[PDB]
């Protein structure tokens, strides 16, 4: 109802960028979208099924995405519901999702990994903190709106040119991340490795469970995208989480940044730091002078 609409003629599909079980994303030109840019590139999502349910979920995602538009939430330009197929039009983010980006600039990266956008070699402390800070700011906004994400992970963040990082949600049906979910029969899937004890045990998801998940995202960032509890099966991960075991400090993570993770991982939800306090801490370190960060 409140969604911006884009005329079908104004969208010109170029080629497929990627897909999940239920959706495909295309690169496209979109014209008369932004005035200063007669023709810009966008990412266009189309459904891979019809009849009723997914079309409801389409307009659900649309109204939600419009409501949640903010500087570090994925940018949504609107819909094309003029006939079929139904299309959702997103800002194009060249470096794709944050987990891919992290893995392609990890401990073994060298000169080749550098580009117009990012330095060669492994992402430096300054850059890792800048990424962490942007994700935290997005979570601050969502906590402000009392939106509970429930699947916060680097795989669900996008990275654009300039290394602008924004929080999205691709659902749980990309083959490449099937391993990041524990499938409970037909119920269906849970990102247990990112979930706090009270979510695993009591099936409660709150703003405080999101702070825990952000703690795990912070860990992902400083391990350059490796899966949490990678050494464990799903049931062994559930055992470890519920019994209070904690992810170890990443090699690239200074003790002070680890203190922030652990503050997200307080067993009792009310004892966890607020996301706004986490963001404040991370932004300070992100913006701190090289002289300070070099001995951090
Ligand atoms: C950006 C994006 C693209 C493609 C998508 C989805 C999204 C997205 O974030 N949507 C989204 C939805 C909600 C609602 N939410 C709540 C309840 N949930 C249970 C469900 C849904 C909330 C939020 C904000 C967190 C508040 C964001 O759908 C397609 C998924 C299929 C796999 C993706 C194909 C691989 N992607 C690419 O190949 C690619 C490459 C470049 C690029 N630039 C922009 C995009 N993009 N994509 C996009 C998108």
């Amino acid at each position: 109802a409140c969604v911006h609409h884009i005329k079908r003629r104004d969208i010109v599909l170029k080629w497929e960028l990627g897909e999940g079980a239920f959706g495909k994303v295309f690169l496209a030109e979109c014209h008369n979208l932004l005035p200063e840019q007669d023709k810009m590139l966008v990412a266009v999502k189309a459904l891979k099924e019809a009849s009723e349910s997914a079309r409801q979920d389409f307009q659900r995602e649309a109204e939600l995405l419009t409501m949640l538009q903010h500087q570090h939430i994925v940018r949504f330009f609107g819909v094309c519901t003029e006939g079929r197929p139904l299309l959702m039009v997103f800002e194009y983010m060249r470096h794709r999702d944050l987990n891919r980006f992290l893995r392609s600039h990890g401990p073994d990266a060298k000169l080749l990994a550098g580009g117009e956008d990012v330095a060669p070699g492994p992402l430096g402390l300054g850059q890792l903190l800048a990424v962490a800070s942007q994700v935290a700011a997005g979570m601050v906004y969502l906590a402000g709106l009392h939106f509970v994400h429930r699947d916060l992970a680097t795989r669900n963040c996008l990275v654009g040119q300039g290394l602008v990082v924004k929080i999205g949600d691709f659902g749980m049906s990309r083959d490449i991340y099937s391993t990041d979910y524990y499938r409970v029969g037909g119920r269906t899937m849970l990102p247990i490795r990112w979930m706090p004890p009270e979510s695993i045990l009591y099936r409660k998801f709150t703003t405080e469970s999101d702070v825990w998940s952000f703690g795990v995202v912070l860990w992902e960032i400083f391990t350059y995208g490796k899966q949490p509890w990678y050494q464990l099966s799903n049931t062994e991960a559930i055992d470890c989480i519920t019994q209070g075991r904690e992810l170890e400090r990443p090699r690239a993570c200074p003790p002070e940044v680890y203190a922030i993770m652990r503050g997200c991982w307080q067993r009792e939800p009310q004892q966890r730091h607020s996301i706004k306090d986490v963001h404040a801490r991370l932004q300070a370190l992100a913006q701190a002078p090289p002289v300070y960060l070099d001995v951090l």
